[PDB]
C-alpha cells in the first residue's frame, strides 16, 4: 500500500534472493566468509541501490557490511529474534546508520537450520524530505 510499504516489500525479496544463493551458505563453511561475502554483499547493493546489504551469522556477527569496520561486530536495531527462528520480517528500527525499513530474512544451510541472517535496508531519511 504505501511508498515506505513497497520499499520494504522489495527489500524483503532482495534479501531472501541474497539468502537463497547458492553462494551465500557456501561461504558460511569458509574459514572467513566474509571474503566471499563482502564482495557479493557489495554487488547486490549497487544492483539493487539499498543502502546496505547486510550478512550475518546466528551470534549476529556480521560478515559483510558497506563499512568494512563493521564487519565481526554485532548487528545493531534490536529486530534479529523472529529471523532467527526462519522467519521473514518487514522491520523498521534503528541500525548502525540509522532508522531504516529493512526486509530481514533467514539463511539456511542444505538442511534447511538457520545459520544467519541478511539484511536490506532502506534508509528512513531516503523515502521522504525530513
Amino acid at each position: 500500500s504505501t511508498l515506505k510499504e513497497q520499499i520494504g516489500m522489495r527489500a524483503l525479496n532482495v534479501a531472501e534472493t541474497v539468502a537463497s544463493t547458492s553462494l551465500v551458505r557456501e561461504a558460511f563453511r569458509d574459514s572467513n566468509p566474509s571474503v566471499r561475502l563482502q564482495p557479493f554483499a557489495e554487488r547486490i547493493r549497487q544492483k539493487t541501490g539499498a543502502e546496505y546489504v547486510v550478512i550475518g551469522n546466528r551470534q549476529g556477527i556480521r560478515y559483510a557490511h558497506p563499512l568494512t569496520e563493521r564487519i565481526g561486530k554485532s548487528m545493531i536495531g534490536g529486530d534479529n529474534k523472529e529471523v532467527l527462528k526462519g522467519k521473514s520480517i518487514i522491520s523498521e528500527a534503528v541500525g548502525s546508520l540509522g532508522p531504516a525499513i529493512r526486509g530481514k530474512a533467514p539463511i539456511f544451510d542444505e538442511n534447511g537450520s538457520v545459520i544467519g541472517i541478511v539484511s536490506v535496508g532502506f534508509l528512513l531519511e531516503d523515502i521522504q524530505r525530513t
